[PDB]
């Protein structure tokens, strides 16, 4: 069910750049017959455009809705806290469940990242340490992340 005419293009993860602007970079536009073969099309073409870090393209009607992942790249994910786990495994550990050195990043498995560091310590020697995973942006179009861990909350 493909070859459509879209109506209406949206980002569902642009906010500086524009629909407007962001078309520009899409060989397809608003009127345009679009194939699934034009959705990996858009997909590529704003995946060389480079600005974003993954780029989906998925059709609701006859709108075509483009999400985007973070732009800054994972550069350094930082432990503080391991009093138990090595941080070389927290790190593949990390890298095992998303968030890895040189790959894009999502803002929403960090919460994951935190519950399942919680969780390994637990079932390690039955340590509680509540962990909290922050992302600072640097000015690189990367993110350097630093997981805290509270020693000995129970």
């Amino acid at each position: 069910a493909e070859g459509f005419v879209v109506k209406d293009i949206h980002f569902e993860g642009l906010q500086r750049v524009a629909v407007g602007a962001a078309l520009l970079s899409m060989p397809v536009r608003t009127g345009d017959t679009v194939n699934d073969e034009d959705i990996s099309n858009t997909i590529r073409a704003l995946f060389a455009t480079g600005n974003f870090e993954d780029v989906r393209v998925l059709r609701d009607g006859d709108t075509l809705l483009v999400q985007v992942k973070e732009r800054p790249t994972i550069a350094s994910i930082t432990f503080s806290g391991n009093k138990s786990v090595k941080d070389d495994m927290l790190k593949q550990n990390l890298e095992a469940s998303g968030v890895r050195v040189g790959e894009s990043l999502d803002r929403t498995t960090i919460a994951d990242i935190e519950k399942g560091l919680e969780d390994f310590y637990y079932s390690v020697g039955k340590y509680s340490a509540s962990v909290k995973a922050v992302v600072t942006p640097l000015p690189r179009n990367r993110v350097d992340l630093k997981l805290v861990f509270q020693e000995g909350v129970s």
